[PDB]
Formats: C-alpha cells, sequence, structure tokens
C-alpha cells in the first residue's frame, strides 16, 4: 500500500516542512513546478498527509498565504543575504496547472471539499490571469502571468498543458472548452520533423516560427511532450493524430536503443544522449514492446539517486505510468491504483 519509489523521494527531496527541493542548485531551490508534481504524486500514492504537508507550504511560501488569492511563485530559495523567500514572484502556468488538477481530483477523491475550493480558485484566476486571445489562434495557455506575451507576438511552451488535464478542464467551461482545442494546435503545428520544441513563438499576422532557433529544440521542456501522449487512453480521439505527429522520436528511440538529449526542431537533427529521466519519459510514449523493454532496462540501470530532481521527478510520471501507479481515463480524470 505505499510507492516506493515514491516514498525515497520524500526522503531524498521533500523537508520536513513539505518543500520539494532540487539539490542540484546552490541555492537549494523549490519550484512551483516541484511542489505540483510532489502534490500530483502524493495524490497518486494515495499519501493524504503529505498532500496536506506539501500544500501548507505552498500556500504559505509561493502564494503568500493562499492559493485563492495569488498564483503561485515559481522560484523560492537562498539569496545571498541569507534569507530563503521567494526569487521570482512570476508563475510558470505548467506548476500552476497541475497543482489545480492535483487539487480539484484530491477533492473529489478524498471527497474533501477544501481540496475543490482551492482548485477552482486556482483555475479560475488561471483562466483570467494567463489565459489570452491570440489573434489567429483563440485562446491560448501563456507559459506564465507576465514575460511571455508582446502586442503581437506570444511564445508558448507545448509541454506546460498535459491533452489529459486539457480534457479534465473542460468540465468547467470556457476558455478550457477552447484551450483543449488550441492545445491541440500547439502541439501538431509546431513539429515540422516530428520533434516538439522547448519553447515555440507565433507573430501575428505570420503565425509559428519554426525557422531554427536556439530554444526551437527538443530537449529538457520538450521531453514531457512525448510521455504527455503516451499517457493518453486510446479512447482519446486526439491521441492517435498526435502519436503519427511524434512519431520520429520513437523511430530514433527505437533505432538508437535512446532518446537523443536535443533535436533541431526544424530539421530534425539529434544531438547527444538524453538523460536515464528521458528514457523513463519513454514508457508510455513508445508502442513498440522491444523498445519499451530496452528503455525499462535503461531506467533500472541507471535509477536516479538523491543528485537528481528532474531525472527523478521523470522517473516518478514514466517508470510510474509503467508500473500501473496510476491511469487517466477518457474523460482526463485520475483512476487511481490504491
Ligand atoms: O526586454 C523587454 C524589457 O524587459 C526586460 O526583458 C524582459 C523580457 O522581455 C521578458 O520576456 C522576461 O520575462 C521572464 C520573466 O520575468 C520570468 O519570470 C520568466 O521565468 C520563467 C523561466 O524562464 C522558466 O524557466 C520557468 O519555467 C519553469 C517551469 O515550471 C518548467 O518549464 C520547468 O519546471 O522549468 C522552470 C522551473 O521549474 O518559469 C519562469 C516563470 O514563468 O521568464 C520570462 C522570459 O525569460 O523578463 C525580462 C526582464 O524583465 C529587459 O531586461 C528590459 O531591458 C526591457 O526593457
Amino acid at each position: 500500500c505505499t510507492w516506493p519509489a515514491w516514498e525515497q523521494f520524500k526522503k531524498d527531496y521533500i523537508s520536513q516542512e513539505g518543500r520539494v527541493i532540487d539539490p542540484s542548485d546552490a541555492r537549494k531551490i523549490t519550484t512551483s513546478q516541484g511542489q505540483s508534481y510532489g502534490m500530483f504524486s502524493a495524490l497518486a500514492a494515495n499519501d493524504r498527509a503529505a498532500f496536506d504537508n506539501i500544500l501548507d507550504w505552498t500556500q504559505n511560501n509561493l502564494a503568500q498565504g493562499s492559493l485563492k488569492e495569488r498564483l503561485p511563485a515559481w522560484l523560492w530559495g537562498k539569496k545571498e543575504n541569507s534569507k530563503w523567500e521567494v526569487l521570482d514572484s512570476n508563475s510558470a502556468s505548467d506548476g500552476d496547472v497541475w497543482m489545480a488538477w492535483s487539487l480539484l481530483e484530491a477533492g473529489r477523491l478524498w471527497k474533501e471539499q477544501r481540496y475543490t475550493d482551492i482548485g477552482s480558485a486556482l483555475l479560475k484566476r488561471i483562466a483570467r490571469e494567463e489565459v489570452v486571445t491570440v489573434p489567429g489562434l483563440g485562446s491560448m495557455l501563456l507559459p506564465g502571468k507576465v514575460g511571455f506575451a508582446e502586442d503581437n507576438s506570444w511564445r508558448f511552451n507545448p509541454s506546460y498543458l498535459p491533452p489529459t488535464l486539457a480534457q479534465y478542464f473542460t468540465r468547467f467551461g470556457a476558455p478550457w472548452t477552447t484551450l483543449r482545442e488550441t492545445n491541440q494546435r500547439l502541439l501538431l503545428e509546431t513539429a515540422p520533423k516530428g520533434f516538439s520544441p522547448d519553447w515555440v513563438r507565433y507573430e501575428k499576422d505570420k503565425g509559428w516560427q519554426l525557422k531554427a532557433e536556439k530554444t526551437l529544440i527538443s530537449s529538457y521542456d520538450a521531453i514531457r511532450v512525448y510521455m504527455w501522449v503516451g499517457m493518453m487512453p486510446d479512447s482519446d480521439p486526439q491521441k492517435a493524430r498526435m502519436l503519427n505527429r511524434f512519431k520520429p522520436m520513437a523511430t530514433f528511440t527505437e533505432k538508437n536503443g535512446y532518446p537523443p538529449e536535443k533535436v533541431d526542431v526544424a530539421t530534425g537533427k539529434a544531438q547527444g544522449k538524453g538523460p536515464v529521466g528521458f528514457s523513463a519519459a519513454m514508457l508510455p510514449f513508445l508502442q513498440n514492446r522491444d523498445a519499451q523493454a530496452v528503455q525499462r532496462q535503461r531506467v533500472a540501470d541507471n535509477f536516479p539517486g538523491s543528485d537528481a530532481y528532474y531525472n527523478y521527478v521523470l522517473t516518478l510520471f514514466g517508470q510510474g505510468w509503467d508500473q500501473h501507479r496510476f491511469r487517466f481515463s477518457t474523460k482526463g480524470e485520475l483512476l487511481p491504483d490504491w
């Protein structure tokens, strides 16, 4: 009745006060993504005590006491003066949506109104403060409250809204109804060579900016795109189109025995070998049994230690899924394995 990988994650990465820590950074930071992944994982493990502890810290330290009053700051850590506090109060929307989804699902599954209430308020503020109408697209999720929108151009992060979460959110009406559709557009239209970019710009009157560019590569952010798609139920009509679009990533992995570290989105040219986390991300994504098993071996033989926040978090999701630790319904709900 425990999720061993999660139990080890708590010991190595989660403080007594409930903050998820990336030890690789000298400021020993906590991110809103980290908190949301901890909430998700706690929920999947049926670990309410940890869910509550992580939620408390999040509200108190990232939201000045309340997720109903503001989106959580994305970055928290040690300052030069020795004080520990928010380092950037801007939000990161991937943490935000995962946080809202976990909360809403915690409310439903544990039958607790307080989680629903916080989840709803959070989701509404997301829609109001980091969702905007873009000419040529309609409603789009910005990667954050500020810094990603100019008068005539926007920058998006395809990895931020998993299609399952998008589907889940539709039950709440506008603008989520539309976002589920524009999210598909973002994912399908910006992968000309079958690789999703970490970041991608859109300009009014011109459209997607898909010429070769520094951040127009499939690396640490984008690797999650393939994982989210693989986590979609077969009965999600969007899944087939997405698997087809991203096939060259599956083909590369099968052929080379590993996922690439970086891929030029405009040319499809690959470089390096991705870390163990990337292999975990492939487990739900790859449909070929043998290829799946090759990645499974790599995760097993190079399982992340205590000095590897990102690999570990990818592993919780990827290997977690490979081990039936959680599943998503056709409506984006958590089907728990408790
Ligand atoms: O140049 C114009 C004007 O202002 C200054 O330039 C601006 C620039 O125009 C803005 O775009 C830029 O905006 C940045 C935000 O201030 C900053 O908060 C945001 O930080 C991101 C961060 O980049 C990103 O890594 C992080 O993502 C997290 C996600 O959860 C996941 O992807 C994963 O977990 O990785 C991380 C950590 O977990 O999110 C944060 C928060 O959204 O980045 C914006 C873009 O860089 O600000 C500049 C300065 O204000 C310029 O200096 C002036 O001269 C000029 O007049």
